[PDB]
């Protein structure tokens, strides 16, 4: 729900699509019902995801500065056992990769008046999901599936919060803690620099969906992703306002929610070479209407500083389309397009069968340019899969 390129080489290479198509073990993260579309035997998957973001804000620019905001390379492994009407599997998929690392010599450093620096502007969100799923042919044409995952969410930024003063415009009611004394006092005027470093949390998520063989050549499906339940993000941070003001203590974040998700899609085989998929996805960010407050405790002491962040978003809809072309017995080509709004990326991938039971797959998603703030984005994925039977 944070990026949205789909999981695995097949899905990424086919527009993030996957509701009614067999996209491999990654199905555990999309539509669990899709497993069991796979062939009997045991399947092992091994690969890694890479997010390459480049951002230019004017002239500041995190993206790929030098060598420390480089790309996160998250590993992914998966197991799937197929037998008769059954499918069982577990995996470790590392979604999330929206990190930034601007310098220290630019603005966003320059504060609401003219002062500078600090440890400066960065930000990183990492999310691990360990799904345990099952898929069952309830019929020769109906297959349901589901998966419950353990989730590891880990973020941490480095940013300034001026908003002048006021603390919520003024007497709003949000900001205000029994340590908000240094605030107002001190004697700087502009430069709240928090430095999470580091605030994870173990949560629980899950999903279930179905596929229905309308015809031997057309399949449909739908999947529903429950609202993730991440719990509190705890971590030792070091706040510091602005001369300059240093501080230290561990912070707690409550209500960092991940929206529920609904997905319906279609797949059709036009012959033994070409197949096409199309999915519709809705991300209910409208249901994340709660308060997200950032707490600040410090030593053995009870110095406080709460800040509530209003959360009012709107549902996001994304449409996807992809094709899988079986060029021949060992080369498969995939391409697709992914559109999100209410935001656009070309998709491609190639699979090479190193003989049956063994296949290397490489997929990549390229975002189109949006614009100030302009960013480029590339999502590469490479996986190795071997089945035993
Ligand atoms: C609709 C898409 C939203 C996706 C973005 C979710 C990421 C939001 O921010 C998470 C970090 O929390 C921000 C906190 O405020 C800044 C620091 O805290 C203040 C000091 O007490």
């Amino acid at each position: 729900v944070f990026n949205l390129e789909g999981f695995g080489p097949v899905s990424r290479a086919m527009g993030g699509t996957g509701a009614a198509f067999d996209i491999g073990p990654a199905a555990m993260m999309e539509n669990p019902a899709t497993l069991g579309l796979m062939g009997e035997g045991r399947h092992f998957s091994l690969g890694l995801d890479v997010v390459s973001t480049d951002i230019k804000v004017t002239t500041a620019s995190s993206g790929n500065h030098g060598n420390n905001n480089g790309p996160y390379f998250a590993p992914q492994t998966a197991f799937v056992y197929r037998q008769g009407r059954y499918a069982f599997g577990a995996g470790i998929f590392a979604e999330g990769g929206l990190g930034t690392q601007y310098g220290g010599s630019s603005f966003l450093s320059r504060t609401s008046n003219g002062v500078d620096t600090g440890l400066d502007q960065f930000s990183r969100l990492l999310v691990l999901r360990v799904p345990f799923s099952a898929a069952y042919h309830v019929t020769d044409k109906l297959t349901v599936g589901a998966s419950v995952d353990a989730v590891w969410t880990s973020l941490n930024l480095g940013t300034l919060l001026d908003v002048s003063q006021i603390g919520t415009l003024a007497g709003q009611g949000r900001v205000s803690g029994t340590l908000v004394p240094t605030l107002l006092g001190v004697p700087g005027l502009s430069g709240g620099y928090i430095d999470f470093s580091g605030v994870q949390a173990w949560g629980i998520g899950g999903r279930l969906g179905l596929t229905y063989q309308v015809t031997p050549d057309t399949r449909i499906g739908a999947a529903y992703q429950a609202k993730t339940h991440v719990g509190d993000l705890t971590g030792q941070a070091t706040l510091s306002a602005v001369g300059n003001i240093p501080l230290k203590g561990d912070v707690t974040v409550r209500n960092f929610q991940m929206p529920a998700q609904l997905t319906v899609g279609i797949s059709h085989q036009f012959n033994d070479q070409l197949s096409v998929s199309a999915d519709y996805q809705r991300v209910f960010w409208s249901s994340v209407m709660k308060d997200m407050n950032v707490g600040f405790v410090q030593s053995g002491s009870a110095a406080n500083l709460d800040l509530s962040l209003p959360q009012n978003y709107r549902d996001i809809s994304v449409f996807g389309i992809g094709a899988e072309y079986r060029y021949n017995a060992k080369w498969t080509f995939r391409g697709g397009f992914h559109y999100a709004q209410e935001t656009t990326s070309l998709t491609g991938g190639v699979s090479y069968a190193i003989g049956k039971n063994d296949v290397i797959d490489f997929a990549l998603s390229v975002a189109l340019r949006k614009t100030s703030v302009t960013h480029s984005q590339v999502n590469a994925v490479i996986a190795y899969q071997k089945r035993f039977h």
